[PDB]
């Protein structure tokens, strides 16, 4: 039985009419299972995590996107999270029985079909990329919806599927496959500027090529939320098995101590591979020379330690994908 | 209006009927207010908090008091945290333009009245204590339900109110007047023992925390072990001198703490207390007492069992 996993972000975060008709469309397409939706309002985005066969996830994605182009309007969508169309990225993982192949073969069919149905234009990244300068989706991203008239203007910037255009009320979609992906915010009590600093510190990229980062396949940057009233390092953990939850969470802490600022808890957003939370225990373990055989106690000590019940409660049964499939 | 804190607890804490009984007895009680129900199915024991004029909440007491003894039998109670009686304590503590000698008078009246009116024995603490070994509560508790048979036959141990006899589906009640105290759990990786040794060395009595009463106890339902407290007087030491040397002791024994647990309410200067200690620690600078909060939120871990409102758990919110 294949599976492949959808993790699709749409820019709407305020409106539960638009969320809940997103969430529809994706839930009543046969072969898909919606597992999570997780809304932020001065974000303004929403993530949906969703499984299926192959091409039952690639239904579904088009599904949520046909309900999202007659709800969405970009040209009026304003969030602290960077983004460039309604559906601003569509991935597609591999879960089980599927090669990283076979996913790069979803994101190809779901952007052509996309870009046909809607007249707009896709791009892809990650492991779908055709170019080096297209599998970073912040390099896709730079610039925003703001910069989309005069992106779409320039050879470099044609399009990997659909026209040229600029349709205001939808921007560009960036559709790709990739492994499991963790989006991973820390929160810290202090200014947008002191959170971004330490982003830019801590991100693989850094601040340039010649200014590399700290951690490799991290990506992070810094903002404030008027919903929660404090700050966040706001990351994305490409490769979790190559840089884990602990080690953000740890250097974001380090940075922020070394300005007398200090860290808060954090927050997982949308679902995480069991794995990632008992490679953070282990590393707890090791530090604190602690000794446990249960899973649930190691959920519960790292849980604990990077805080994630800071925002809200986290509840386990709920967020672990191996929990829930 | 003057103000009082009732702060009655009772033993029962899995039969959510006979919970929500106790609930409506008191909330239905003209002039109280009930501002948390905190029921534990391991301590097998439930706390309510209420306030209301002084003469209201002795009346809400007793309303509480005789529901619950239709409600429930001590002869088939069991549970974590150490108990006599289906009412085990019933504290009254000064809130608004009231003052300790009146809660006195309220412990006296509310004590005397139960016994009286369920013809059971019961014994007064704290403030109201009539003598000296009297104002511990561990003291007066000490040896459980299962003593008291015994205890009942010895003139030492002569009720202050009510008949000297042994009520099975009841047992003993202890009345009193106290300054505001914090019910603190902290929360452990370890055995029941273990969390008991540590309460040993860390309680007054022993032990190096001044004004602070420990023990330890299991919670099957949530698989963790909690050192479980109670600082009479935080003022004098801290939610945050009790969580960091729980930590220290846990360390010793390389067992982990995660994070804590209060109980009921907490006046705002603890948690701001507690925030200043963070503050020094880390050499921080934070104007807004929501941050004071949620630093001290995240520095014990109070968030672990539950989510930690402020609006409804702080007093000063509250009232
Ligand atoms: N109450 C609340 N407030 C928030 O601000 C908030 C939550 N809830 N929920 C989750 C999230 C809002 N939603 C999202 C959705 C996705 C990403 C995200 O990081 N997506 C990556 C995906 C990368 C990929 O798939 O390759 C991105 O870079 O676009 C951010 C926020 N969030 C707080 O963030
Ligand atoms: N689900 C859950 N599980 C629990 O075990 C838990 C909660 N919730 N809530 C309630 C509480 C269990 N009950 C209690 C009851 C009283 C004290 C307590 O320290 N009371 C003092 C009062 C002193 C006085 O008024 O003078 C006492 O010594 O009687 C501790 C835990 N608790 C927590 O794990």
């Amino acid at each position: 039985s294949q599976l492949v996993e959808c993790v699709p972000n749409f820019s709407e975060g305020k409106n539960q009419e638009v969320i809940d008709a997103i969430s529809r469309a994706v839930a009543q397409t046969p072969g898909c299972v919606l597992l999570d939706v997780d809304s932020g309002p001065s974000t303004n985005r929403t993530v949906y995590t969703f499984v299926g066969r192959p091409e039952d996830v690639v239904e579904g994605a088009l599904n949520a996107a046909r309900a999202a182009y007659q709800l969405i309007d970009m040209s009026r969508h304003h969030g602290e999270h960077p983004r460039m169309g309604a559906l601003d990225v569509c991935p597609f993982i591999p879960v089980r029985g599927v090669t990283m192949d076979e996913c790069v073969r979803c994101a190809q069919a779901f952007g052509q079909r996309l870009a046909e149905e809607l007249g707009v234009p896709v791009y892809l990244y990650g492991e779908a990329a055709r170019t080096a300068g297209r599998q970073s989706l912040p390099a896709l991203r730079a610039g925003e919806y703001e910069a989309l008239p005069e992106k779409l203007k320039q050879a470099e910037w044609a399009p990997d599927f659909g026209p040229s255009a600029f349709v205001p009320s939808w921007g560009a979609t960036v559709a790709g496959a990739r492994k499991f992906l963790l989006a991973f915010n820390i929160n810290l009590l202090s200014t947008r500027e002191q959170a971004h600093r330490i982003a830019l510190d801590l991100r693989e990229q850094g601040r340039g090529k010649d200014q590399p980062g700290r951690l490799k396949k991290v990506q992070a940057i810094g903002w404030y939320l008027d919903e929660k009233n404090l700050a966040q390092v706001s990351t994305n953990l490409l490769d979790f098995e190559v840089t884990g939850l602990h080690t953000v969470f740890e250097e974001t802490c380090r940075e922020a101590q070394e300005l007398s600022l200090p860290v808060v808890g954090s927050q997982l957003v949308g679902l995480v591979p069991l794995k990632a939370l008992l490679d953070a225990a282990a590393f707890y373990c090791e530090k604190e020379n602690l000794f446990l055989l249960q899973d649930e106690h190691r959920i519960r000590l790292v849980v604990n330690r990077l805080g994630l019940d800071s925002l809200a409660p986290f509840k386990p049964k709920e967020r672990i994908i191996e929990y829930l499939v």
